[PDB]
């Protein structure tokens, strides 16, 4: 089976990965913003929308990912397992669960349509020769 | 925060819990019945249901966890495998996603709340005494 967490939000993996992965921020700013907006949402017996749907269970199975990654880390006795998770999780997922978050939270502050046209209007800003593009690069705003 | 995954689907981590560890299905055979029944849903982009947004996800980290598990056995010396990791897995967050996908699952199947009534029926029928409860036990469908 094959699944884009994407897809039913109207957007996909392709569409974020044109974002370079410097923008998003970091697992923990991420984490930080998540409460401090919506923890009474969150944490309600109310979906309150499929985004709040998403982002609860994407947060809770990061923190497994997280626990794996520790006990492989740590517990392992083979000393490349530090630098294997380290790698995994910047090389791999951790950069991938960074876009999530912020795709969800961003719908949830400035709205899904407001969200979407900002990443294509950025997708034409990175693929837009440095002179020809301003250089500023776009910004999310209401 | 604190977010329980089952709390705006009208259950608690408890309520899944009340289940010996023993009734839910491998997360293998899950996923085949998950792809069998709601393949061309789920990746479907239409929100079809909040557990459909959720079963997306599940999905998804259950395979971030088994692509950690294969980077282990693959780039490690074999002491340290994959068959190591995934028993790790299996020990941890594995009845976890059982009963997680089990739970999306039955409840698109039968009615949500024909399965939370199981839960709570099935729960006490399996603790009684055979003298003490009805023969036949508490069971799903429509
Ligand atoms: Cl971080
Ligand atoms: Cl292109
Ligand atoms: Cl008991």
């Amino acid at each position: 089976m094959d699944i884009d967490p994407y897809k039913e939000f109207g957007a996909t993996v392709e569409l974020l990965s044109f974002l370079p992965s410097d923008f998003f921020p970091s697992v923990r700013d991420l984490l930080d913003t998540a409460a401090a907006l919506y923890r009474d949402a969150l944490e309600s017996p109310e979906h309150c929308s499929p985004h709040h749907t998403a982002l609860r269970q994407a947060i809770l199975c990061w923190g497994d990912l997280m626990t794996l990654a520790t006990w492989v880390g740590t517990n392992l006795e083979d000393p490349a397992s530090r630098d294997l998770v380290v790698s995994y999780v910047n090389t791999n997922v951790g950069l991938k669960f960074r876009q999530l978050l912020w795709f969800h939270i961003s719908c949830l502050t400035f709205g899904r349509e407001t969200v979407l046209e900002y990443l294509v209007s950025f997708g034409v800003w990175i693929r837009t020769p440095p002179a020809a593009r301003p250089p500023n690069a776009p910004i999310l705003s209401t």
